[PDB]
């Protein structure tokens, strides 16, 4: 397709590893770039956790509301609502708000914990079908990404099936897929990713993530006008340990995808 060598162009001129997963919901046609490769996730990984924490709450009556104690020992490497909570309590459901919305990091290892550590996050997303994504690991070093280490990775094609199945489609209840799809609607951090290669009139809920090897990550639900929603997932990684972050290189994929398909 001229969308796969616009893709393989940007890869060429990127400095890295490109992967993309596109799923159109009009007739459910899929794009993928290196979609079957793995991806360190980086912070990305943050919607398995706050959606895991959400099923819990299908069957535990008011979970959500429930107080978790911030204590020292849980701040890690980017805390910026934790670090005001200290020795205080938040819900779990200010824990999913600030670790989807501001990529707290200290929120995602107290809902790491709530789920009984990364294996109960990799044991929600096999209850939910997906078999390729895998959390061994816990803040801060989600952030690493070292070449070739399949742990805390996902493939492109797996990863929009999962968010597709989240937020459009039956993995979550009508509640909890509503309150997941508000969290990424207001995420704060993606205004350089995808959101800026797509037209501003389009609805978006994403989340960013970025590590070293100047890891760049962002997964998206789109609404466009006059047109079904879109999934879209934009894996990238460099070979270089300190290399810069490409949120630009983000945003070109989306703009090829979204005026070449
Ligand atoms: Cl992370
Ligand atoms: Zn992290």
């Amino acid at each position: 397709s001229a969308v796969q060598q616009k893709l393989a162009a940007l890869e060429k001129s990127s400095g890295g590893r490109l992967g993309v997963a596109l799923i159109d919901t009009a007739d459910n046609t899929q794009v993928l770039y290196r979609g079957d490769e793995r991806f360190p996730m980086c912070s990305t990984s943050k919607v398995m956790a706050a959606a895991a924490v959400l099923k819990q709450s299908e069957t535990q009556k008011q979970l959500l509301n429930q107080p978790v104690e911030i204590k020292p020992a849980d701040l890690v490497n980017y805390n910026p609502i934790a670090e005001k909570h200290v020795n205080g309590t938040m819900t779990l459901a200010e824990l999913s708000a600030a670790a989807l919305q501001y990529s707290d990091a200290t929120a995602m290892n107290k809902l790491i914990a709530q789920l009984g550590g990364p294996g109960g996050v990799t044991a929600f997303a096999r209850a939910i079908g997906d078999e390729t994504f895998r959390l061994d690991r816990t803040e801060p070093t989600l952030n690493t990404a070292i070449p070739g280490d399949p742990r805390d990775t996902t493939t492109p094609r797996a990863m929009a099936q999962t968010l597709r199945q989240l937020t459009l489609g039956h993995a979550l209840g009508e509640t909890q897929r509503a309150q997941l799809v508000t969290w990424l609607k207001g995420n704060t951090t993606g205004a350089a990713s995808i959101r800026a290669g797509l037209p501003t009139s389009w609805t978006v809920g994403d989340k960013t993530g970025s590590g070293d090897y100047g890891t760049t990550n962002d997964i998206a639900v789109i609404w466009p006008q006059g047109r079904a929603p879109l999934v879209l997932v934009t894996y990238f990684t460099q070979p270089q340990q300190n290399a810069e972050s490409r949120r630009d290189v983000l945003a070109s994929a989306a703009r090829i995808i979204a005026e070449g398909l």
